[PDB]
């Protein structure tokens, strides 16, 4: 994974997406969508899907939300107030931390 | 001899000669003159489920 100040961004289009395999696997700690009902994601059709990936501390996951203030939101990653989509966060202590 | 198991975070202290607690005196007891070694490491990713 990339660092937060250089967060990785990918665009996906012309694809058949199975959102069940994301929802059923509950190992993700934070699974919060904003503009839509999370259970309804397998019923709507879109284009130009954006996925941004990075790694942050445990405390600052609460700063990834529209209309949020702090240190990382206003210096590293700012979300639009009218943002629509979903956010996924899960633990990575095993491999991303070293003794 | 090699013995293996899984315990909580705070309990690694109890695995030592001349220790008192709950696991030390009810599940696993170490002889006072024990010779050998003890190894412990975290497994939160693998042994824990949401």
């Amino acid at each position: 994974f990339a660092s937060v100040y250089a967060w990785n961004r990918k665009r996906i289009s012309n694809c058949v997406a199975d959102y069940s395999v994301l929802y059923n696997s509950a190992s993700f700690s934070t699974f919060k969508c904003y503009g839509v009902s999370p259970t309804k994601l397998n019923d709507l059709c879109f284009t130009n899907v954006y996925a941004d990936s990075f790694v942050i501390r445990g405390d600052e996951v609460r700063q990834i939300a529209p209309g949020q203030t702090g240190k990382i939101a206003d210096y590293n990653y700012k979300l639009p107030d009218d943002f629509t989509g979903c956010v996924i966060a899960w633990n990575s202590n095993n491999l991303d931390s070293k003794v």
